[PDB]
């Protein structure tokens, strides 16, 4: 608002404590935070911008096989014996997954025409009845015909317009057809970029020897790996997952740093099995598909139908590429400034926990090593500065007889204040540097009050709880409070240019009366304000000023 | 620096107010924080490490269809009756999309030879001028020749070395020729992996039935999905979509938890169409791509040359695992910590805000109800202590007519100190438990100055501003301020042992009464270095201890 | 604990500077803040929920190419002119990538049977003792045989059981077969969702022309490319990549805000290799695949192998859709919140700094411009208030000669408390609101200790340090000290109503003279409790109270 009120900061008041342990125990922790802080920093790398990569993968395999089978064809059984090379056995798949047929089913000779299904999974039929024209399920090999057929002598089926002969059910031979397919090798060139860091490099380096096989120990480098060597390392079995098949991981790590003082951007080969470890009782298990190889003779379309098992490797390539960048670096300090309240949330703690009091009487008999930790009182004392709430209700009332001031703050419906009892505050000491009979009456001079009878429940109150001699007659209380010259100087202070022989003047003395016996009893001002004077000393201080106006008020808010 | 500068600590000093209203609120503050972050933290397992998943995909796609249609092939248009299963209506894409191929246009008998271009897009030439030898473009069939040929009666076009007869330019047929395909079934087979967690599943659980279709309701783990109720379940139309084709998403998520207690890891299936929803007007509707079947007959090559219309599923496997890990607990703890400055946020600025002066006169006569609020003040009181910059033109005057002290920070400049006016300070409150005619002259006791013409703007200043009795003639300022037996007591004080008849004694005596008159007027010690006597005062001081070593000097920096 | 413990709220006591560099700097680093985060907040678009997108491609390449060239099969080499359209030199590959066969290497008229291997790798034998049957290496193109064969004249090699003839190694030729490749287009549909967003686009907007190609200035929104325009954008030569092949990325990116006041979801086109920039002089340089077409005539089958050069096409789809989210907001500002402590940081530093004295002797002289600023320790004085740890062993002492006080920390091992030397705590200025011969012996009253003689070390002290005046012959010293009325009228003013002929009455005389001297000399009450009394003084004090019960005591710890 105000143009005073805009240049203006606020800074915390604090207290410096000159302890060896606070000092100690902030340095500790201090230099703990500092060390994580820069463990983490020179370990994870925190000073680096850290880029995704941009991976191109591309792959060959390469070997041969020999298969030695009786195959089928035409009513024909014969013994053929075949040669699958990489055009073969590898399906034109380009990316990071490439596949391997490892074992094979194939049907050749078929061609679209009527035929039975073949009795592999209940697929038998004793009347049309049993058959449906148009139907298909996923286990008809063709599209149902109204009418039964007989597949064989002692055996009939639902004829089926489909290729033909119709696809026999029978499950992957056993050993794999194409198992010498462990000896073959793959090669990966892996291409990598870093946009923002605007470095690129390959898996292949310079000076690279063709007839190597990549060997965790030997040879970690050459991204030419031989299958069967890549079953091993997890130890996995080629033999059995060529058989129905499989799908293997090959992932490509690139932690690599670009710093010039610390390059190092290679790649970390690891192998992982991606299929179900499937056995003898596993649903679905292996990795299967069917493709055709179409073609036709004597002017009529044909395919041989290939039911494929084999392995697929699919290859993940994945990491981060760091440079150093002042931005995160100044980031991270300035996340790790924070860290550092360590010490002032401890040594808070233990200053705020060592000054409840209850540790005192209670823990320190049972353990007397933490018996001087009780400076941290002290510690607290100066720390923090307990303050009321002002309200209407709060009074506070000293006994002399009583070690220490009642905070009534409750309030009295008509209860006298002399009856009711409330917390008990302990006495302030005094700024030394200057140093340097009513029913509720136990000392005779209380004259009953003059209040409302609902408000004179607060002016009930004797100068002490039982009997003895009165405040009122101590001597310093006429050198204090009575003392016209002393109220009079105090005046002159605060008004050096009053009228000494005002009408009012009298009234002004009392209200000073009545600061100076809150003063002497309840040292703060705070506690003085809200403070009530005993019958005895009200009463006397009137007589000694009385006003002739009318009748004494009494204690009134004090904002 | 300095040892003993090491093992010190700093703690904030602070004032505990005793308000129902702060407890109140303070508490339900904190108790808000901590339930909402203990909410996140219990429903988004905030104490979980959670890492994403490594997939697998394998897909087999299962159902025959009958296609009856007119084929054209070396000029004779027949009747054919074809059926498509599995590796007929599939590619072999090994991964997470399978394509199911619902319409087809194939060219059959192609022969690499010179042949007209089909006229389907404006590809009509009446002379040879009208074709470009070896040139194409996009919608070329072949490269142009540079002679025009007809292709039929009455109708003429550039002639193409191309696969011939040339690909006719006709739309996707209405219905679709494997509309069938809504009844196919796919099953996908899932296999996740979280190699931090150590963990695999897969989407396939022991005691499965094999007749299972997915159903959201009846059977939402079945993972055989019928295409047709795939595109249901959204709202699309298989049989519209599958004329000209389209992309459909097949999203698995998996929210993973491993701990044992509550250990749930499940496939949730949902579908999207990730194709545009066209229409009959859109630009490049659907899905559709060309591929050849290759033969020979008769010695030469020929291809039957497949636009193949249909539906590519893509499947999108998302989800994380998570498993208890106490670092993430504590970290997310830590982080938490911060939020419980809300409370003190909050009341800190009810407290600044309220104790604000302006609050009091305006705003609590139109509300009554935050009328005792105004108790903030107090605790604006014992929070703040504002202090002023110690400045060379910082100075600080009082007139016993005026109620308060007046801060004149501005440079005079020649102008008297009484003219000059500034910032009305409060004058504080006294330590109670201690007591528990020149033109600018209106009290007629002030001499004239004797320093430099300039300096003198300063101590051109009298008691009161306005006619009456001056401050002087005070009783009070004989007892305090001319007092030679106070000031020598006060000396004492301060130095016990000094020389009590010295040369320069006087001197200090004066400084001692400058002090009083700023500690009488002025209570605040920081207000008090900076005062300013009055030349009345001075001047009577001086009288009573003059210096005969020459001119008196004036107000000096306190610092 | 209890209920008045709980309804407490602490609030830190702060000093509010009236200074114009405290306002300024403080503001000036508060608008910094500010509009640094108003700045990040429009710019980077911190209140909109960001959401990753779902891609879909699909991808058409059109365009047809020539290729003359000798072609050998069946022993006969013929001048063969075929045609590549797009089934011809594209995969059926359906997602992110497409490929274009730039280059090709055919071997036709393949057979299964036996053959030479061709001699290219080495693969030279002069006996079949250099052929091991069965065996197979990653450059056999088929399963060895053990009886070597002659190739052709004056030249013998392996004999295998392969497809035969076996493939020739020859490299890619030159100039590419299918370099025409640079004028194809490649069409790309990228439909986009963002399913928080609930929004769906596509890079293909109505109106758009077919007889477009992209231009990055002309036409940057066109989604058909040239591939020829795709590789110069970036600086590349299809023609020479054309020849051994490579891989290139599109990249897609989607910058898209949802928001219907700034609404912006456009395709940004942009082209990377992801291939090695290879040379002449490069390992695995390029990229290549073997496929093959397989057939049969005269009822055998056979195959025509293509080892196929292209580029490979991958296509990156990445962005974020923005729309606006009030808790991204609400978050950024609540983040943003903390870094409001940059005024309160520097300008407690400066406080700090510009406080430590050795900047008044050292710095000031050398650069008199920042010598205003040791107005920071005022500021040091108010907000600081240092404490010392109160312990036995801490004592403080005062010698009338000495200006300050020593503080005596330091355990005295018997040696006596004037001897030792500690640190030099200045003394507090009184509260002037109030105000306005043993051998160690230099002031000759100091009477020889009572205490046992390891502890009379604590009161062997004197008045000074040197010869000269007493303190205890000073006349402050009965006024304030051994004034019986004075100590009588304090006693009253702590215990209004204690006996004034009480036997141990004297007892409290003697402490109260002791806390006065301590207070005299040592303005602070918690520098005046560890205070040490000189023997001088002691002993007058006991001399005037004097106890006839024993032996007086000594100092005692305070707490
Ligand atoms: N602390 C305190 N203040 C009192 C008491 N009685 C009166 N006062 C103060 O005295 C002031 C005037 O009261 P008083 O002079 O007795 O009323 P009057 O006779 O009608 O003028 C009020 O502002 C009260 O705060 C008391 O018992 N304790
Ligand atoms: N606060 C205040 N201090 C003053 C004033 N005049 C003098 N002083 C102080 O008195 C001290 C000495 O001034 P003074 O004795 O009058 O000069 P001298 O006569 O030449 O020795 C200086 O350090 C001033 O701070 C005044 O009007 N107000
Ligand atoms: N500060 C201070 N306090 C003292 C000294 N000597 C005694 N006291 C205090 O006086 C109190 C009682 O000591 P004292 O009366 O001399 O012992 P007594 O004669 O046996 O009763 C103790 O609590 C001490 O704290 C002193 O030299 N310095
Ligand atoms: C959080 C609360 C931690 C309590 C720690 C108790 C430390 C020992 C108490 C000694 C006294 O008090
Ligand atoms: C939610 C936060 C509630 C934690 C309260 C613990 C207070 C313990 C302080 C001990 C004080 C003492 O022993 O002196
Ligand atoms: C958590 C509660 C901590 C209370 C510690 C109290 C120690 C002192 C008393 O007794
Ligand atoms: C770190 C926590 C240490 C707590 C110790 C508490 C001991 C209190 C009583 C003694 O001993
Ligand atoms: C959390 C409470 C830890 C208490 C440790 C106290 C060690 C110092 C005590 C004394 O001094
Ligand atoms: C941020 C500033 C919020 C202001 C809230 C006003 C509260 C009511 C004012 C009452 C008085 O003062
Ligand atoms: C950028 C931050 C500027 C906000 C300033 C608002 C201050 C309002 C305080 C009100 C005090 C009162 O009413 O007593
Ligand atoms: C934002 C500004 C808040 C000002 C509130 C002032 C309330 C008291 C006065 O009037
Ligand atoms: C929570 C904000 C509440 C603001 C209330 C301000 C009322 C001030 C005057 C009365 O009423
Ligand atoms: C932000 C301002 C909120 C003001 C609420 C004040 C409620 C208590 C006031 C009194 O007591
Ligand atoms: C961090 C410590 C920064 C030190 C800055 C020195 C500023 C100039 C010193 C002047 C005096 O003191
Ligand atoms: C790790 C943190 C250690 C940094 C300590 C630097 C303190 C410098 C303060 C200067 C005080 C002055 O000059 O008055
Ligand atoms: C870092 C150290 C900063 C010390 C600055 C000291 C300046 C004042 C003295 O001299
Ligand atoms: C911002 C840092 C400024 C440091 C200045 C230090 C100057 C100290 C002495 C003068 O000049
Ligand atoms: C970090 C130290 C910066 C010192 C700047 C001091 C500028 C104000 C000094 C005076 O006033
Ligand atoms: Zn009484
Ligand atoms: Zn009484
Ligand atoms: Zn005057
Ligand atoms: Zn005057
Ligand atoms: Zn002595
Ligand atoms: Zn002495």
């Amino acid at each position: 608002c105000s143009w005073n009120d805009v240049f203006q900061y606020e800074t915390n008041k604090v207290t410096r404590i000159q302890s060896v342990n606070y000092g100690t125990i902030k340095w500790i922790l201090h230099m703990t935070v500092f060390s994580y802080v820069s463990f983490a920093l020179m370990s994870d790398k925190l000073y680096q911008r850290k880029e995704p990569l941009i991976s191109s993968v591309h792959t060959k395999v390469k070997g041969v096989a020999e298969v030695t089978e009786n195959v089928t064809e035409g009513g024909v059984t014969k013994l053929v014996h075949g040669i699958f090379d990489t055009a073969d056995y590898t399906l034109p798949l380009q990316g990071n997954s490439f596949f391997v047929m490892t074992n094979y089913l194939k049907s050749e000779g078929q061609e679209q025409k009527l035929c039975p299904e073949y009795p592999s999974r209940g697929k038998q039929c004793h009347s049309d009845q049993g058959c449906i024209k148009g139907w298909m399920d996923p286990q008809s090999k063709g599209i149902q015909t109204g009418r039964c057929i007989p597949y064989d002598q002692k055996r009939k089926t639902c004829e089926i317009f489909a290729w033909c002969p119709a696809e026999e059910g029978k499950e992957a031979p056993r050993p794999a057809l194409l198992r010498s397919a462990e000896n073959f090798t793959v090669l990966i060139k892996n291409n990598i970029d870093f946009p923002g860091h605007n470095y690129t490099t390959r898996n292949i380096l310079p000076g690279m020897n063709i007839s190597c096989t990549f060997h965790k120990t030997w040879n970690p480098q050459c991204p030419i790996f031989r299958l069967g060597d890549i079953f091993q390392e997890i130890g996995e079995n080629f033999t059995e997952v060529a058989v129905q098949g499989g799908i293997m991981g090959i992932e490509i790590y690139w932690d690599c740093n670009l710093d010039s003082w610390s390059h190092r951007c290679q790649p970390k080969y690891s192998f992982r099995r991606l299929d179900d470890k499937y056995t003898n009782e596993s649903l679905f298990p292996g990795y299967n598909f069917r493709y055709a190889k179409y073609y036709k003779e004597n002017g009529m379309e044909k395919r041989t139908l290939i039911k494929a098992f084999g392995v697929r490797f699919d290859i993940l390539v994945f990491g981060t590429g760091g440079k150093f960048d002042i931005i995160q670096l100044v980031v991270y300090i300035g996340s790790t400034l924070s860290y550092f309240g360590l010490a002032t949330v401890c040594i808070d703690l233990i200053i705020n926990t060592y000054a409840s009091t209850c540790c005192r009487s209670r823990v320190y008999p049972s353990c007397k090593c933490c018996e001087p930790c009780a400076v941290n009182e002290y510690y607290y004392r100066k720390k923090c500065e307990p303050i009321v709430e002002p309200k209407p209700t709060l009074k506070y009332v000293s006994f002399v007889d009583e070690p220490h001031i009642w905070m009534v703050d409750q309030q009295l419906l008509g209860k006298s204040l002399q009856d009711v009892k409330g917390q008990e505050v302990p006495r302030p000491q005094t700024d030394f540097l200057e140093l340097s009979s009513p029913d509720w009456c136990q000392c005779g001079n209380c004259l009953p009050s003059q209040l409302p009878e609902n408000r004179r429940a607060l002016e009930e109150l004797c100068c002490r709880r039982k009997p003895g001699q009165c405040i009122t007659t101590s001597e310093l209380f006429s050198k204090i409070v009575l003392s016209r010259e002393a109220l009079q100087l105090l005046l002159l202070y605060q008004e050096p240019l009053l009228a000494l022989e005002g009408e009012a003047i009298n009234s002004k003395l009392r209200h000073c009366a009545y600061r100076s016996y809150a003063t002497w009893r309840f040292v703060s001002q705070d506690m003085a304000d809200f403070a009530i004077l005993p019958s005895c000393c009200r009463w006397k201080i009137r007589k000694e000023f009385p006003k002739t106006q009318g009748q004494y008020s009494g204690f009134k808010y004090p904002y």
